[PDB]
């Protein structure tokens, strides 16, 4: 679907929150453990990607950390489409704690393992030795010439 | 230079730190506000660069956050060569100084600067933004 396309969700472990974003055509993902969902902390990650990617529509949850006006007031400003309720992603969530797993015995914080746990997703050749990872998907996929 | 090499930065500002790093290529920016400048705020800066664009050496200042064993770990851990030996970051707090009222702490008007310094398009009809750069820049080198 379009190169400007995010899922956004959220996923909980160790009694942390971790919001994902999923670029959809590529399976590149952004995450980051944050200390609650609320609409201060949502926003800030969502200005930091528009920031990164050039980031046109978002699809949430439409959790309550969404539907607050500092998210919106991000989005406006940043130019996103905001799509709340908006529906391989829900087993990313799963995928990505998989990942989490694998490493969480080589760092000493949570946060620590979730960038690592990233930083593996996004290097993973998909489609065996002749394949692509997300990490080359979504620059292929956004690069305009 | 290679698409791979990052410069890393402090700067500081109403009395906290601002790690920036430049893709040297493009001058397209990454920056994050930290509470203080440690080993452990730059190992964590650094693995959440390297998961995200494909970083092969970084050049930094000499202090000994760049030094500590964790930065080294994560370094290692991410195959990143780091070496100890800036006109895009008096651009970023320039650009901080022209927004800073459109927000209200710090950490926001950052973000913003690192925003608008990474879309802003250079020169005119037919220019290009350093966002635009760089996914140019390594979009070519895998193919
Ligand atoms: C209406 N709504 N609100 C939140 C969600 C979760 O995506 C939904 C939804 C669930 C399944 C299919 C379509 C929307």
């Amino acid at each position: 679907s379009s190169p400007g396309i995010w899922q956004l969700d959220c996923t909980h472990l160790e009694g942390k929150v971790i919001l994902v974003a999923v670029h959809v055509a590529s399976g590149y993902i952004e995450a980051e453990v944050i200390p609650a969902e609320t609409g201060q902390e949502t926003a800030y990650f969502l200005l930091k990607l528009a920031g990164r990617w050039p980031v046109k529509t978002v699809h949430t949850d439409n959790g309550s950390n969404f539907t607050s006006t500092t998210v919106k007031a991000a989005c406006d400003w940043a130019g996103i489409k905001q799509e709340d309720g908006i529906p391989v992603i829900e087993s990313m969530n799963k995928e990505l704690k998989k990942i989490i797993g694998q490493v969480r015995d080589q760092a000493e914080h949570l946060k620590t393992a979730v960038q690592m746990a990233v930083f593996i997703h996004n290097h993973k050749r998909k489609g065996g030795i002749g394949g692509y990872s997300a990490g080359e998907r979504i620059v292929d996929i956004i690069a305009t010439d």
